């Protein structure tokens, strides 16, 4: 275990958390810094398969998580045109036995609290309302530089600060890439929405989807909508604004054109990710989460890699680190980056092509739906690489 | 039967020879004008399914024309990048046993030439070098017009003048409509191109295709590329000339890229096929074959649409004919043309589609070679409403 060790984490997001979790479980000093003035997410959905389900179930976390949750019976996915369903995934007992845990779907609000709470019970030192401007390693340490003028030793720090990352900049001047899609978010009470929902429901169409699931036991029903922007293509700075949504949907079924009518429409999220990179370590820092890789939302496991991330970590420390203590780090880190680089730049990678799979058209989009729709569905070759990954070594 | 009628063809390709075999087998007085000074096909490969097969058989011919034939095992479609296969058609004993014939490759100049011969043996009387410039109808006959100042009476004639037919301006206005994809024809010695091909061999890949079968029991390897055309979208009136060749197959597999240099660079044939039209008859005329129902070449089926196109026309006509004489003629080109109509046209349509199909790029590509790999090769719902069509009343 990790008793004698100082990490620093520069990021409070579902990622940072998690690895504050995970590390002060395993004794390690944990201290976070987060430059929001307050925890919290956006209160909206989001999915955790049973990649993220199990982990979290390690920790002790995910009865408790579960209880605000929903447990939706299928992922069932329907073109956007007709509202005809082309396949589901069942996520039932054969399901759960195979991965491990449940595919699950829950606020995002919720999950973050819950993760910031049990790192807080296991011992880490959360701050709120403070900015890490720097890092970088001397001799065998982490020092970092927060914007309040001071600096901090430890033996390693996590560069979790999300999509935007400025630590990133030490090992990478790329940029974010454009997917040129624009996402849209609402939360209704269920009733209100105008047929019975108990799944993930997703409207596949030309340059579109949009999709549906409960929250809260059944109460609440979550609705995301994501479309090619055409202001996007021709240079706008601020695009995929609201004024785009009806004509994007306008050749779409009813069930997806009433579904626009419940969105926030006061703020979006346009669709970034990077380029893939190998190496994430400089020095005794680790780029993790978003930082290191943010995908598009296709995979549904953006925070379920950082949660990934975050048990490796620790699971990879508390073994090597018992023997060698603190000049182990580099050696660890680098054997992190090694396990964690080839499956989530998979990721990255089979996300872009899972998501020009959604958005054919044409004669494509009938050679897709008739690829979905006459598949073995007993069959487990198309997700086992996703669900059934595990860093235990 | 037919003993009393006279029917006059105006042209002399596989369709008007088709029919005019039909007609003269049930007796007929049949008299067929062709432009060109003497009866002639290329000297390059065509397919014939068992939906040709068959009503060849009927006919008397289908031995005779098998022993110049060759008979395939199979038809493979491999992709044109890898080289890899996606999937087989079996044409062994379940698919003629199925379909009632085989499914077979041979000279169109031996088809046509067989067909012919046959006619002119049935007691067709034919005529080279003789122009039909126009058909009406008065009272209760067809009056043909030849470029030798001669007019012709008959109970019904026949338009089968071809893709630039021009009776069918009787009927419709349309113009030929551009595919925009170039189609070039070779015919090599087997042993002199450059493991083994006992198939129908069908290279599929983005803007563009390569297919290759044997002919003359083994000796023959015809060869057919058809590739998307960068000078039809830039409006070159006289397109797809041989120098996009290259750049049209850069991208393909070594073994498609071999293929090209066998090709009669000499000439080549622009693809255009028709928007489909319900109505094909005018008074006592019917167009029939290419004039009436020209396709893109991807289902192969444009000669064997003319060739049932014949059998349906003879059978449905020496049914109705023995009972009401000249008098029915009018009501037999309808119920004709309301057999053959929605057939022809599902052909045209799907045939574009089927086309595009085989042109995919990007995503597309990985969804339709998927689709193709994980197929029921047992079930034969893509292709009974193709090879199992009759049109027996
Ligand atoms: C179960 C999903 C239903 C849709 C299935 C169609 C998916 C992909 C079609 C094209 C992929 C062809 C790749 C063939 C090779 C292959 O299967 O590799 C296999 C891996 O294939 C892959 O890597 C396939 C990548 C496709 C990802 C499927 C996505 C899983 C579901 C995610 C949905 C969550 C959010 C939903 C929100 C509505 C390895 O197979 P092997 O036989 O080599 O071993
Ligand atoms: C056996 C061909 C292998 C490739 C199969 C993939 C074909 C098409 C994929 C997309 C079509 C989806 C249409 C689904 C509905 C359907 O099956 O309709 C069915 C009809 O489907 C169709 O109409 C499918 C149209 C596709 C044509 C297949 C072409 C046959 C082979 C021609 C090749 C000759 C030349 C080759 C030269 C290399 C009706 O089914 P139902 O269940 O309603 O009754
Ligand atoms: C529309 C959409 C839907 C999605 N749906 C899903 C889903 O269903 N399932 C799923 O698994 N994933 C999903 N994702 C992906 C997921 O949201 C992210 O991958 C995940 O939230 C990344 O977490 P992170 O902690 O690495 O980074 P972030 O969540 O971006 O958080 C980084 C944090 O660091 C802070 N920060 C930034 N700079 C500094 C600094 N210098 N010092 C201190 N703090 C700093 C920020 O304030 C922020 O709180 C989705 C993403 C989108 C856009
Ligand atoms: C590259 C390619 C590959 C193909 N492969 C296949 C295949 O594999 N299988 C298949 O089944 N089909 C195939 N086809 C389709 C097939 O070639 C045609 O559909 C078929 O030949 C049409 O026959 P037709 O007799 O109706 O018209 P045409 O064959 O065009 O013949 C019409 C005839 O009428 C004559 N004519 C024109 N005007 C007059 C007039 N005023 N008076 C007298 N005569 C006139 C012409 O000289 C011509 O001989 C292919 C086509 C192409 C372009």
């Amino acid at each position: 275990n990790l008793q004698d060790a100082r990490i620093i984490i520069a990021g409070g997001g579902i990622g940072g958390a998690a690895n504050a979790l995970a590390l002060a479980q395993k004794g390690a000093n944990v201290t976070l810094f987060e430059r929001a003035s307050e925890f919290g997410e956006v209160g909206a959905g989001l999915q955790v398969g049973p990649h993220g389900a199990r982990i979290l179930d390690s920790w002790g976390v995910l009865d408790d998580v579960l209880s605000r949750a929903f447990l939706p019976k299928n992922i069932v996915f329907r073109d956007a045109i007709t509202a005809e369903v082309l396949t589901k995934i069942d996520l039932g007992s054969e399901f759960r036995g195979r991965y491990g845990g449940p595919y699950f779907v829950t606020h995002r609000s919720d999950l973050h609290a819950t993760l910031v709470d049990a790192a807080r019970a296991a011992g880490a030192e959360l701050h709120t309302g403070v900015t890490v401007t720097d890092v970088i390693t001397e001799g065998d340490k982490a020092i970092v530089s927060t914007d309040d003028g001071r600096t901090h030793e430890a033996d390693i720090a996590l560069g979790m600060d999300g999509l935007k990352s400025r630590l990133r900049e030490k090992i990478s001047g790329d940029e974010p890439v454009s997917s040129g899609y624009a996402a849209y978010r609402g939360t209704t009470p269920y009733r209100d929405v105008e047929e019975d929902i108990e799944d993930v429901v997703g409207y596949i169409g030309p340059r579109c989807h949009f999709i549906q699931y409960p929250l809260r036991g059944g109460e609440m029903l979550n609705q995301v909508a994501v479309f090619e922007s055409p202001g996007f293509k021709n240079g706008i700075e601020n695009w995929g604004g609201p004024e785009e949504l009806e004509q994007a949907y306008a050749h779409c079924h009813e069930n997806v054109r009433r579904g626009i009518d419940y969105l926030w429409k006061d703020r979006w999220w346009p669709m970034y990710d990077r380029e893939p990179i190998e190496n994430w370590v400089d020095g005794r820092m680790i780029l993790l989460g978003d930082a290191a890789h943010p995908p598009l939302e296709y995979l549904a496991s953006g925070a379920v890699m950082a949660i990934e991330d975050a048990k490796c970590l620790a699971d990879y420390a508390a073994e090597d680190f018992s023997t060698g203590g603190n000049s182990a780090w580099p050696q660890i880190l680098k054997e992190v980056n090694t396990e964690r680089a080839p499956r989530c730049n998979r990721i990255l990678t089979t996300g872009r092509m899972w998501g020009e799979l959604w958005h054919l058209d044409g004669t494509a989009r009938i050679a897709r739906n008739e690829l979905f729709r006459t598949r073995d569905t007993s069959s487990y070759k198309y997700t086992d690489w996703l669900w059934g990954y595990s860093s235990d070594r």
